[PDB]
């Protein structure tokens, strides 16, 4: 049955079979932007007990700290697994290389596993609600685990803020492009005075990038306008081709260095390059098995990592102090797990349905109405 | 009981004793803007059909028109009744003067009634979704019926475009100011190239009403800027009080005739002034009862005018060609009726819930984690 | 089910369909500060009574003392167990290192147990009322038992005033900073007359830490001001991070030895350092089991150590002379026990509820008024 | 029975009959500060319908407006009645003169009457919770009604902000004195630099009025200190005698004019003088009976004015937008009426109980303990 959100019209009769069946037009019908730190927020409680209980057992110093570190790292690695598991067909295709992350079934504290299960795209009564930028996130979540594990050995090869990383694939590109538009319509709100011979000092702002073509918009940018340089870069970025972005040959000869530094991003290359992560992951996993698995599993009741098909309402909650906040009706456990880990940054539902009709409205109505005509009697 | 919009999470209750109960943080939950002509879109089929059935009692061509004209006006009046019937208690209150429109129960064609029954505020499993500017609409809907009826005799006293009327009350003022803000930001999108002692062509544009003080924003408007006049009026309107709106004393010595002529509205006064509308309504109704009721009821199967407490999903449907579009899941009845009369201009659902826990997150988290605790450190 | 604290209002339900449900807006609902010596106040009667019953098994004078001394220490350890048993999950968590104190079930005199059973956080029909600085208390209570037991042999390793100990954790730091603020505003009440080039005697005083920035407040401290030094240390403490507190790197190059010597606290380190306390506890307990348990249990009727989940009203009672004082209604048991051991230093109940309506006040009001409506204008 | 707020101790036995029965020590055990406008907030809805419905009936212009005005005026007059009805014995004594306000039983819209019923002192399971400054409020509420009614004739004899009025009785005095202390510890928080030969510019504030005697505190006030003059006045006020205040002969020769203007108060005299209000009330009432009673009663279903013995929990609620806020558990109707009229400015509960014992604690405890002694057997 359909969503019983509102009451159904008391079957206003007549109307021949127009054939208006429902069809989703909005693909996706909604998005959720998960908080990059969700996996950290989740591991926290466990990693913590590893520090408190540690001393009573003979787990101390460097060791106590590595065991705790592992939990954060596995938390990221396992959260990646989940997300990938719920990705669209092509999304999995594109991330083919890191599929080893998805396959690994290293156990984790049971409830930590349960919590990670809320992550992922959702099938819902109004359409598909997706995890915005899954591709980027899946890769960031992975880099994060490799990075966290690196702390064990202080190995600074993997030493970057993984939240900022962006690769040279399409998933990252769209994000770059979006974040660009964001900035422009953000900077353009600024004012600057133009003291002219004809009429003293004015007060105007950089024109909003409405219907004007990207090229022209670029030129039409006055060095005097606040953040002139940035507008240039970002506009240029709106023009880039995945290839251009990948080779620092940004249109209007701008620098990727600036584009990225403007959007406070980082270019994943060298160590954080897809391939490199794959290998490093495999090592970290083989290392974890021998060296830390036994402790971790002797401290907690562990269970298999999640690897479901859908995420859950919980991904829609936000927390602060003792209050939770959501938009559409959630179950109780959804609201609870939601309040514990405050998984979302933003959430948008925006369904759109469509129906087709055999006949046009005029005749359809003319008939609807005609039912009230009285029969000429005698 | 909660909207089964998505699949629920299967979980262990260590957490469960928290207290997080859902509370409606913001009111209302949604909003629907109705197409002003909805009453006409519905009346139309019936009005037209009169050319046929009018013969059952041999109506002359002239009379057939008046009967039809009545069905249009009648539609408006009954649609108003419905809307008013669903209004929040404050709105029913302020609109007390025209309550006769709500009280009157003149029968209308049966199906004509059914269709009208879809309009008005609607309570949903997500909260209340209101008809945008219901108060203004209710009066416009009323004025429209008074005008349609004023066609039976070429009486030009009531001869305006009711779809533009605004009165001297808060419901209207509030809408005025909103249309002002929208209009502004629409104009601030234009570009005029001011050539200075500096450089040459400077394709620039007027600042956006971001964080300025209304008074200041007014001053800082470059006489040169495209549609610089409008920006002045409109900015002024955003300031004007209800009081000033009546007396044409728009802050920066601006004319209301401009404010209205800009937003394309008419100042409902004189003839279209509430109390005048009341009397006019009471009369036209009396006339209808003595000159047409019998004819109309001898032609069509009539029924009681809608006057329920909720609107329906149908109000959220839009039609164009042979396609119909909505947003949230609707029943078939709603889709069909909705398709026939394409009743909505816009529709937004923006529910906001909030809950409080009796436990700090740090503690609740602690417990959640202690679930996987082993004997050597569990309680 | 709600606290029948006051008589309910008798009313007509036109209003009732609003949704205003009570939600706990702020946590916790109350707070109780316990007198540190509560364990001693309770042990005392039993310890003393040993001079009598000790004869049942002919204990030499020396042994009688050790037995008594044990009853004091034992009291502390068991009071800690209780408090810990009632702590919020986060506190039980962070205090994991000393959980052996909670685990141990050494029997104590029956009534001695009952009395101790009153301590700890308490859930009430108003919310949770917490034991102020429970975390710090739990460790101090623990250190105290370790110290009392260290008297059996003149072992001076543990010979401090546990009632002043503070550790390098948040629970302590948080308390430190609070005692700092209080101390400041206590000093800022003094008056020193600075004679200027202007006028003569200017009975003045140091500014109150109202809206200044901590750094600035520090600078602006007049070398002349009474207890000007303390104000410096204390202001610094209000800044210092947990990190800095460990390493004696107090912001404005201040000494922790002063901060502590000012607030009259001791830095729990070395001997009184958590892990050291654990080992020490485990040992003294083992010793008690082999050298006194039998004697103690041959003298008194013993029972299991308290370890429930809630404290009781008694914790909110204060005694002086033959008068006993409390605030909110207590049972007799609570008043009596409370009177015997005057367990509280302070007690505050500050519940805060919040509710949301699904109706704007203006509408709800409208309805409320429409109740007295007459026919000519009612729906 | 006692308040079942928390769980009772599991009867820890022994303890001879110490005789510790409970006794309230705090009289009052709590206070509520009602919002001066409560009666206006209440009449609003009714006065409003008098304006909307007015036109359909032949009620218009001056008339429509007077009927509406009446409702506000009666609202104040009836709210005064209620409050007086619940005042302590002496409180009624002191306001003896305005007892006519209490006796008048003019009907009012039924539910408007019901709402006013929440006003007044409360008897509660922890003691007596009083309406702070009832005497002052009762008189203000009365003046307010006389003032509102004056609008009918534009008669500006009664043309003052009644919220500020203070009379020369004790009730008002205590208030003045309290509001003084408030201001001092408020102004004293301010700083001012004292540039000295010995050590450049300092930074100090007016000393808090702690244990110093009022007289000395007065003198010790430097003209340089921010708001020097006010501190003087207010300190002087803390010293006034009801008599001094009544004759403008404030200690340290200060002016009542300033004391009042500092505390943004007004001296009720001349027209707003107790006696004068009494007479005017009587006229307003006789006028209302003839001239407006019939309309008012033909628009609403009316009922007798409230005149109860206690106020109610509702007086404890605060409203804003769609949220209500209270402290201690209230019924549902209490929370509801509370949200509709947001009656309180502040609310404080602060019980204090006392018990006496036949024996001192030492022996009492020595015995409690002695029950665990084992009997020397064979």
């Amino acid at each position: 049955m359909r969503l019983g959100w509102i009451d159904p019209l008391p079957q206003v009769d007549t109307i021949f079979p127009l054939g208006l069946e429902p069809n989703v037009e909005s693909i996706p019908a909604g998005e959720v932007e998960l908080d990059f730190n969700l996996p950290e927020t989740i591991a926290k409680p466990f990693a913590d007990t590893v520090t408190s209980v540690g001393d009573r057992i003979q787990l101390v110093d460097d060791d106590k700290e590595n065991i705790a570190t592992s939990i954060y790292g596995l938390s990221f690695f396992k959260a990646a697994r989940q997300l990938y598991s719920t990705m669209l067909d092509h999304e999995k295709a594109v991330n083919q290389p890191l599929k080893a992350v998805y396959y690994d079934e290293t156990p984790i504290p049971a409830h930590m596993s349960g919590a990670l299960g809320i992550i992922g795209h959702m099938k819902t009564k109004v359409g598909d609600v997706l995890v915005k930028d899954a591709g980027v996130l899946f890769k960031r979540g992975t880099a994060a685990g490799v990075t966290k594990f690196s702390e064990i050995d202080n190995d600074k090869t993997w030493n970057l803020d993984c939240s900022k990383l962006v690769w040279a694939d399409h998933s990252s590109l769209s994000m770059i492009k979006r974040l660009a538009s964001e900035k422009i319509s953000q900077l353009v709100k600024q004012r600057y005075r133009v003291t002219d011979a004809q009429g003293h000092v004015y007060s105007v702002s950089m024109p909003q990038l409405t219907d004007q073509a990207l090229p022209d918009y670029y030129d039409s940018i006055p060095d005097v306008a606040p953040n002139s340089d940035q507008l240039r870069v970002l506009t240029a970025a709106l023009q880039m081709s995945l290839a251009q972005f990948r080779n620092d040959e940004l249109p209007h000869d701008e620098d990727r260095s600036d584009l990225l530094t403007t959007l406070d991003l980082l270019y994943a290359d060298g160590a954080y390059e897809i391939s490199a992560l794959r290998d490093q992951f495999e090592l970290l996993m083989a290392r974890y098995t021998t060296d830390f698995k036994w402790r971790v599993e002797s401290i907690f009741k562990v269970g298999p990592p999640p690897a479901g098909t859908t995420g859950y309402g919980a991904q829609t909650v936000s927390s602060t102090g003792n209050t939770a906040r959501w938009q559409f009706p959630l179950s109780d456990a959804d609201i609870n797990i939601g309040y514990l880990f405050s998984p979302s940054k933003s959430f948008s539902l925006f369904p759109k349905m469509v129906g087709y009709s055999k006949r046009a409205r005029e005749d359809a109505s003319a008939s609807f109405a005609n039912s009230d005509a009285k029969k000429f009697y005698a």
